């Protein structure tokens, strides 16, 4: 085939932490390389291997396997001393020889000190006296991708290339910013040692992004493995705007983030949590502000990891799923979290939105609206029983099959793999 | 097929002008649905039927089919005033009921007059005191996108919805906007006054984009055709950055721009310039800053539309090309223009870069780099004949015929149409 091997990619179907990196994990196991093509929230990833507990954020997952490449994408925006920052700390935990065993594309925007200061500013003023929140903070994506936008932004390439006129570059691009905002501090000189520091560190890593992923998937056969960021409703176009991260989360963005053509796209798993969860304000049609909520909540241990805020809880959204899938093309579905639901007796599934009465055929663009939708629901019995034993179709009960297949059916979308449990063990792979 | 339709996609190859309109206009003619998926640069396009000129910016060229239907997808950002003002322009000059045939998607970004406002200062400070030039000005576009990127932009959903709520938004922006830029002037009240009118003068043509195209695509059978803004090197991500525009305008951003995913996308076609040529400052291998390129640019007709400035000419560069090609995967391509070399004796063809001595086998990323390199060249013979009659593959000569394999082969990708002239007669379809 003139197409070439076609890379395998996972994505979140809803609003995130529906359990990708259990999918990705999995897969990483045979794959040649991994790699991430869009940062997104750079939200972490814990990792257990041997006895040791990685923390990747930047790095993908696979980093872990080291048979394989691990590489990033030109669609990542990248804070040099926070990657190091990251490698060192899981390389003093196990991670040994990483720095052969990752490739960075040299078209990968750099997020400078400045712009994590930019965006830290940005919070204490937006929403720091009674106003609204949006995305993650003190990260500085939003303000480099903004910086991307206007072509004033520095990526890899130009660090490593002369460093006089990157320099001039900075200084140009630091200025601009102390214009913009009076109150930003920037040590020019400091960080622009710093990084000649860094540009060295990292050049024997960098490579030209889109000749190696085209060599790839043309030379002999190989196995790439996407680990996309985020989910669907978090996608910068088509995620609830404007509570969503400023890169697309989306199939597009494998190709925008790789530079890879639409015919070397593969594979492409939805990751669909048994029930809804949502970080922070905004509209959530089927939220449970009750018991059931409490109890979702808390077996499935819905809270951030570091600061320990709950995730709103509700009921499965097939209107959320549908929407995922118009944009993603699912070929399967890895269905987690099914044992969640172990404990309940009937358990309701959104199948349809109405709006002033009417029935609508869409997922709402805007917030207002999507606040006013009236959920219809279909009440399905539950299984009650505990699943987290089992480990082929015929273990699971009758009702907890034909949940399964409620979510298959209308979504179009057969599911591969079915997530009981938190172990790597505790997963179905129907097919 | 559960696939369902496949769109069909008219890219740029190059840096810009290749003659891709020309490419669209042809395929318009069948097509059910035409539609543009990035905004881009927003460059003009002059198309002639039964008697009129119309000029199209924000509007697909195929809105001249009045038994199309027009899209403007999710991925292009839209200045109001600017839409209506184009719509006015070309209805009083023939174009009827295209409020009848325009479709926009919901979901896509405002370009507000401040935004053009700061980016007709920007420019004014960035290189108007000997600096150094990037992209298009006055049109806000980069701005826009900047607003994106910040999640702090308002689209066409938002103004239609609640307009309590949008009036909110629209002042916390216009306010940190004379933030970031205290010499720049909105007329606050005034603007969101127009808006409101703007907001029912084109609510009747909103709809979801999404769904929309979703719906289009997994219907009866149809053909949709999505115009490709700019080219490949002017890509954010891939072009030559930072001469490049604010979106990609490859084919990740059929995708991004209207939420489809890659099984939907078809037909990729790469119209490819018989010569290369650029738009302004930067790096350009084959330029030929002689008598050829004054024959190309003259026999080309290689300058600005309105502002009349000559465009920088050069051979054939095949590293550009191959690169395209990674990154779009083109099914085909659309070679046009052999007619102006018609009369040189031997043609240049550049087919690789030397770097410091050595091939390499990619295209750089880095200006300062990519001005280093040393190009390649593969002289041919020219066919020294009028080819501008020829209506078939059989009527062009010996040596324009090789010329066309030469690309075919050195590129891996067919040529499915040969332009000679401009006329859409001079047009020669190989299969
Ligand atoms: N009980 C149970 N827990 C699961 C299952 N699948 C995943 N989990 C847990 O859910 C949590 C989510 O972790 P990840 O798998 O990293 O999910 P995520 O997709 O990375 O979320 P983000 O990357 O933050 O968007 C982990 O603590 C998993 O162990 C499952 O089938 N059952
Ligand atoms: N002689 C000749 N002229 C051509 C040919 N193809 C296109 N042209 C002319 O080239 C010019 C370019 O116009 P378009 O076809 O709109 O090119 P473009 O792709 O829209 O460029 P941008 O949209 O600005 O990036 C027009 O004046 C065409 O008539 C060809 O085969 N021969």
């Amino acid at each position: 085939a003139a197409t070439g091997s076609r890379v395998t990619v996972v994505l979140g179907a809803q609003w995130g932490d529906e359990g990708k990196g259990k999918v990705v994990d999995l897969l990483a196991t045979d794959a040649d390389i991994v790699s991430r093509c869009q940062g997104g929230n750079n939200a972490g990833h814990t990792v257990v291997v041997d006895g040791k507990e990685y923390d990747f954020h930047l790095l993908p997952s696979g980093i872990i396997n080291t048979k394989a490449v691990s590489f990033i994408g030109n669609g990542v925006v990248i804070h040099l001393p926070g990657l190091f920052e990251e490698a060192e700390k899981n390389e003093k935990k196990g991670l040994k020889d990483w720095e052969k065993r990752l490739i960075i594309s040299d078209r990968a925007h750099l997020v400078f000190d400045f712009h994590q200061a930019v965006d830290g500013l940005q919070e204490v003023q937006r929403q720091a006296q009674e106003g609204k929140n949006i995305g993650t903070t003190k990260k500085g994506i939003g303000p480099t991708y903004s910086s991307k936008a206007a072509r004033t932004g520095l990526r890899i390439c130009d660090l490593l290339s002369d460093f006089d006129e990157f320099s001039a570059r900075f200084k140009n691009l630091a200025h601009q910013h102390q214009s913009m905002f009076p109150t930003l501090e920037i040590d020019v000189e400091g960080q622009l040692k710093r990084l000649k520091g860094f540009a060295e560190r990292i050049r024997p890593m960098v490579r030209d992004g889109v000749y190696f992923m085209y060599e790839a998937l043309h030379g002999p056969p190989k196995k790439v493995l996407v680990e996309g960021a985020n989910a669907a409703l978090l996608d910068i176009d088509f995620g609830t705007y404007p509570f969503v991260t400023s890169s697309n989360c989306t199939v597009g963005g494998v190709c925008t983030g790789l530079g890879i053509p639409p015919q070397n796209i593969g594979d492409v798993y939805g990751v669909v949590k048994a029930y809804t969860t949502r970080v922070g304000i905004g509209a959530f049609p089927t939220e449970q502000i009750n018991e059931i909520g409490d109890l979702l909540q808390n077996r499935g241990h819905e809270w951030g990891v570091t600061t320990g805020r709950k995730r709103r809880c509700g009921w499965l959204d097939l209107m959320i799923l549908r929407y995922a899938h118009m944009v993603n093309g699912f070929t399967a579905l890895a269905l987690t979290k099914l044992d969640i639901l172990d404990v309940l007796s009937e358990i309701k599934v959104g199948i349809s939105y109405k709006l002033n009465g009417k029935r609508i055929p869409y997922f709402p663009a805007n917030q207002e609206i999507l606040q006013k939708v009236e959920v219809e629901y279909e009440t399905l019995p539950g299984w009650k029983a505990d699943t987290t034993g089992a480990r082929k179709w015929e273990d699971l009960p009758p009702q907890a099959q034909s949940y399964v297949r409620f979510v298959e059916n209308h979504m179009g979308v057969a599911v591969k793999w079915v997530g009981v449990g938190k172990s790597r063990e505790s997963m179905i792979q129907l097919f």
